[PDB]
């Protein structure tokens, strides 16, 4: 049908956002909305596999792998389900977040609802980095704030 | 097979809490967890429509009700599906979560996951309050603390 779903963002730090998420039938995911207290540059942005809160971002544990990939850039074939690329703040720390994506869904298989959305210390370098780590988080660096993703009316 | 979910309830108060979730199959969901900082005595405790935190704990919507019915105690054949009745806190101001429940599920037309789990003010009176409040809400009042409804390990 329409499927609606939005996360707020909170975490050790002042970074905090709302971010919404609209999916018409099997078409692509809508992703928008907006984070704030975020250094200026680029910053990783995924969905993780747990929506668990318990310890902060930590327990979300690692990027949504339903199909046991490498980490890449949305725009790659090699990638995990929750990759989501980069985020842009200027010198205002303010992110405006434009995704559309038709890898994660809203429901079935590939459902993110229940899952955390994270944004990072630091830029992905969407899996192009010659070590492990790149593989794995794209270098991503720390979890600055997190959200349950959630069902929306 | 056994499904599990958690849930960080937060509000503006001193409320806090875990609670986990877990469903083999399409069997019993069974709550258990333990909620700090409330008054003594009895607090409605119940899953809520939308796992939307903009607003605080009054995004989250009424109470989770796919079949269109009023509001009951868990034992009612009248209820919402999100009707988890009444928690206890002691002299301390901690309740210990100990449920049971048939019709809430952690997948199907019944998923909790990305709802939000609500406890509130007041006793809730199962809707047999003799007010229309009563049939919607059991007059459980005010949400102290909500979390979203995430996907665990
Ligand atoms: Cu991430
Ligand atoms: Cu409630
Ligand atoms: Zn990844
Ligand atoms: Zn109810």
């Amino acid at each position: 049908m329409e499927m609606k779903a939005v996360c707020v963002l909170k975490g050790q730090g002042p970074v905090e956002g709302t971010i919404h998420f609209v999916q018409k039938g099997s078409g692509p995911v809508v992703v928008s909305g907006t984070i704030t207290g975020l250094t200026k540059g680029e910053h990783g942005f995924h969905v993780h596999q747990f929506g668990d809160n318990t310890q902060g971002c930590t327990s979300a544990g690692p990027h949504f792998n339903p199909l046991s990939k490498k980490h890449g850039g949305p725009k790659d074939q090699e990638r995990h389900v929750g990759d989501l690329g980069n985020v842009t703040a200027g010198k205002d720390g303010v992110a405006i977040v434009s995704i559309e994506d038709s890898l994660i869904a809203l429901s079935g298989d590939y459902s993110i609802i229940g899952r955390t959305l994270v944004v990072h210390e630091k830029r992905d370098d969407l899996g192009k980095g010659d070590n492990e780590e790149s593989t794995q988080t794209g270098n991503a660096g720390s979890r600055l704030a997190c959200g349950v993703i959630g069902i929306a009316q």
